[PDB]
């Protein structure tokens, strides 16, 4: 399972914390819930 | 090139825009810009 998202510039706060905003559609494709680790590969 | 981070909930307004929100130490490990295309999978 992947999807594909569009990368956006951190919330100012998150900088320097290694996450990954997605919401419950991204989640739901990857079957990942918040506090998962993914893997990020450019396309 | 890639990069691990963990699953963080979307903000509001961002939620069905397919984005995930990185920050510049994650983008500068994958070599992409804001407004690029990564693909996620789970670890």
């Amino acid at each position: 399972k992947s999807v594909v998202a569009r990368v956006a510039e951190a919330y100012p706060e998150d900088v320097g914390k290694r996450i990954v905003r997605m919401d419950k559609y991204e989640r739901a494709k990857l079957g990942v819930s918040v506090g998962d680790y993914v893997e990020v590969k450019k396309v």
